[PDB]
Parts: structure tokens; sequence; C-alpha cells
């Protein structure tokens, strides 16, 4: 009867426990969050049949779960290519919480440490000051795992900045703009600098600037001080050249609502010999970027994970072997896919890259 810890109740966190329980498998949930919803998290997600969804149907939560257009356009506006399973992400986590025990998760333990233990298992450090022991470790706690470095020294490579904006309640306030946008996404493409805008079933339309710049880029635009009237102009400067129609999106935006970050990931392929109680999972495992859709594997691996400790009960070592088999062959496969994605999609010819695509295809017809 191992102490099973996991820390971080994330996505994957929440499934590998929800999944645990469902087997009769004890664990605990740590989490640095204050409570069950300390963190606002907008948006929708689109979970696959082979992983979000297939997590969803084994945790038994397929009965509660239940126009996706998209334009890519160039600098000018033109549409390069025309093509025609969502859930709220806050939505999604109440499902998962309601599958693992409420008292199974430790709210408000930040881990700051862990020291191996001869005998086995760990001993974890946490903020407040206070400890806890395990058999078994799993580190499920995101981008900047902190249990990462007891299996690898492998560290996230920055690749891009991404800056978030909103238009609230578009159909009324912005309709040139939401007929523009419709009920789909689009995405246009410059030089090492894209601009998208994706509609939502909530009456907003989010706004995105994705540019390849270095990990300082973002702090030194200094947008959470200034003021608004500069963060639109200096965006315009940003995207300038570009069609004032595209960019019209910028002024049309909810004045104040910019929230940005660094896009990163752990190098393709990223693996690391198996330990005999510990482990990772989701992006603490094998970080992405979004095109990765890192929160359907995050997912895939806790149920996965609990599956092979349900399938050795009487041998972590070996539940975590075969494992971790399976994800390090799907972390690199998917890794290599989206890592042509991201480079293609985020270049300085990005558009003519994709539109020598479809005229190489033509050649084949
Ligand atoms: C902009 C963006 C868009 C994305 N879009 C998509 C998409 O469309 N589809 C998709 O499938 N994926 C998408 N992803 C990816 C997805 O968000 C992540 O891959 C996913 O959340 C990974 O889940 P996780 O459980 O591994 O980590 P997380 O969901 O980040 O959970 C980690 C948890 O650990 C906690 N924690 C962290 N450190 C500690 C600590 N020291 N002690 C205790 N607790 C700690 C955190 O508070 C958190 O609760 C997107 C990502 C980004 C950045
Ligand atoms: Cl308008």
């Amino acid at each position: 009867a191992p102490r099973i810890a996991v820390v971080g109740g994330g996505l994957g966190g929440l499934a590998l426990a929800g999944m645990l329980h469902r087997q009769g498998i004890a664990a605990t949930v740590y989490e640095r969050d204050a409570g069950r919803a300390a963190r606002t998290q907008g948006g929708t997600l689109d979970l696959r049949p082979e992983s979000g969804q297939r997590a969803l149907d084994e945790l038994g939560l397929t009965e509660a779960f239940r126009g996706e257009e998209l334009r890519i356009l160039d600098p000018a506006g033109r549409t390069l290519v025309h093509r025609v399973p969502e859930i709220d992400r806050g939505a999604l986590r109440e499902l998962l919480l309601s599958k693992v025990p409420d008292e199974a998760v430790s709210w408000g333990r930040r881990l700051t440490g862990v020291e191996e233990l001869p005998d086995g298992g760990h001993r974890l450090e946490f903020a407040d000051g206070g400890h806890a022991d395990c058999d078994i470790l799993v580190g499920a706690d995101g981008a900047r795992s902190r249990v990462r470095l007891l299996l690898t020294d492998a560290r996230p490579v920055h690749l891009s900045a991404y800056l978030q904006l909103a238009i609230t309640d578009a159909d009324r306030r912005r309709p040139r703009i939401a007929e523009f946008v419709g009920p789909g996404s689009l995405m246009a493409l410059g030089d090492n600098l894209n601009l998208g805008a994706q509609r939502s079933g909530d009456g907003t339309i989010r706004v995105s600037v994705t540019t390849r710049v270095d990990a300082d880029w973002v702090d030194r635009q200094g947008f959470g001080d200034a003021e608004w009237g500069d963060v639109v102009a200096r965006l315009h400067e940003l995207f300038a050249g570009w069609d004032a129609g595209l960019t019209s999106l910028i002024d049309a935006c909810d004045p104040g609502s910019l929230v940005g970050r660094n896009i990163e990931a752990l190098p393709v392929g990223t693996r690391w010999p198996s330990r005999p109680d510990v482990t990772l999972l989701g992006d603490a495992a094998h970080l992405m970027p979004p095109v990765g859709e890192g929160a359907n594997q995050a997912m895939l691996d806790g149920v996965l994970l609990a599956r092979a400790f349900a399938q050795h009960r009487d041998d972590p070592a070996a539940a975590i072997a075969a494992y971790e088999t399976e994800m390090f062959d799907r972390a690199a496969v998917i890794g290599a896919k989206s890592a042509r994605i991201e480079s293609m999609g985020l270049a300085p010819d990005a558009a003519e890259r994709l539109a020598s695509y479809f005229n190489r295809m033509t050649a084949a017809s």
C-alpha cells in the first residue's frame, strides 16, 4: 500500500488521481493554489478522441462532458487557405475535480524541495515550512516543474512571445469585426509575427500576437505599466505595413486587457532512465508549444499511468517503467510533429511557405 504523492492538481495531476481512485488506489495531490478555482482559466479546449476524450471516458465523465471554420491570411489580408469537442477550461477542471476525493487534495502546498530517502521514497518540502513523505512521487507540476529535476536536467527552450487581448460582447459592440472573424478562427502570418482571432461561444473574440523574439522581450515592452493608448500605438508600430483592416482588431480590443507570456518547449525526444519510485506527466514530462495539444496529452498521461499502477499493484517500478516506455514514444512522435508545425507557422516567410506547400501539391494532381 504505497503512499503516492502527486505534486500539481492541474489537468494531468487530477486525471491521475481520479483514475487511481477509480481503481481503488489512494493518492494525495499537493497543489500550490489556495483553492479549486484560485487561478482564473478562460477559454475553451478541443478534446481529441484518442486523448482528452478517452481520458474523460475512462474517468466516467463521458456523459458529463457533453462551425469551427479556419482562415489563414497574409499581412495584406489575402486568404491563403480556407477550412470549414469544445469545452470551457474552467468547466473541465470542475469535471476532473468531481472525480478526485475532496480530502485527497492538499491545497496551498507549494513544493520547494525534494530529498531522496535511503530506504526509498521521498520527503517533499513545502514553502509553508512543512513536509510530507511518500513512497511514490509523480511530478504533475507543469511547465516549470520542480520535480522534473529528479529525472533529468533538461530545461525548456524559449520559442516565442505570446500576447492575448480580448473583445467582449463583439456581436453588440464590434459587429463588423464580429462578422469579419465569424464563428471560427483566423490567423494572419507575417515576418516572425502572427495575428490571430478566435470567436468563443460566450460572445467574446480572443485576439493574439505571436512573435519570434527572445525571452526578455515581453518584459522589455512594459505593457503592464503603459497607458493603453501607448500600448495600441506600439502594437500598430509592431504591425507596420499590415492591412489596416487586419490591424483594426487591435483598436477594437477591450482597453487594459493584455496578458503576455513566453512559449517554450523541452527539446524534442527528451527522455531519461526510468527510476523505481518517481516519474513525470504532462508538461513536466514533455512540455510542447500549444500546437502539441498538451492538455489532451496530460490527461492521457494521467489515465495511462493510473492503468499502469493498477496493472502492477505489487511493483510500482514496473508500473512506472511500462508507463514511461509508451509515454517516451508518444512524446517523441508528437513533439517532432509539433515542432515542425510551430517553426513553419512562425517564420520570416511563413505565408510563402504555406502557399508553396499547396503549390507543390498541385503538381501531384
Ligand atoms: C497559450 C496556450 C494555449 C494552449 N492551448 C491548448 C489547446 O488548445 N489544447 C491543448 O490540448 N492544450 C493546450 N495548451 C497546453 C495546456 O495548457 C498544457 O499542456 C496543460 O495544461 C498541461 O497540463 P499539466 O497538468 O501537465 O500542467 P498544468 O495544467 O499547468 O498543471 C500544473 C499544476 O501544478 C501546480 N504547481 C506548479 N508548481 C507547483 C509546485 N511547486 N507545488 C505545487 N503545485 C505546483 C500548478 O498550480 C498547476 O495546478 C495550451 C497552452 C498554452 C500556454
Ligand atoms: Cl465594428
